[PDB]
């Protein structure tokens, strides 16, 4: 699965749902800054939340409850093409959960869950 399909799918899959988040606090942790933030260059402190808003939008983040089940469902279509490619991202999220271990602070949970997502899947 080309990265071009990864960012295009995850985005188009919730495009009308991602625009409200960026407007929620101010800006999108992505356009926040090309590559001058930290984790991936977009953001980190505000990323673990501004971008985490898209998570709670699909019933994956309940205040401080970091889940992944709803994601396991979108990874199915979001990663159309191969059967294992979907099975790969599945295990990837696991490394992000064991790392974020459901922190107390919202931005903290996301910052940890986002970081790992960039290290393994990059997106
Ligand atoms: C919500 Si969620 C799957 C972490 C999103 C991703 C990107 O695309 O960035």
């Amino acid at each position: 699965i080309d990265q071009d399909t990864v960012v295009a799918k995850y985005m188009e899959y919730l495009m009308p749902d991602i625009m409200p988040c960026a407007d929620e606090l101010h800006i999108s942790e992505d356009i926040a800054t090309n590559i001058q933030a930290a984790k991936n260059g977009a953001d980190m402190s505000q990323l673990g939340c501004l971008k985490a808003c898209v998570m709670k939008r699909i019933e994956m983040l309940k205040g401080t409850e970091l889940y992944v089940e709803p994601v396991y469902k979108m990874i199915e279509v979001v990663h159309a093409g191969n059967a294992d490619d979907i099975q790969l991202v599945k295990g990837i999220a696991n490394e992000c959960i064991e790392n974020a271990k459901g922190e107390t602070d919202e931005c903290n949970i996301g910052n940890k869950y986002t970081d790992c997502y960039i290290e393994k899947l990059f997106s």
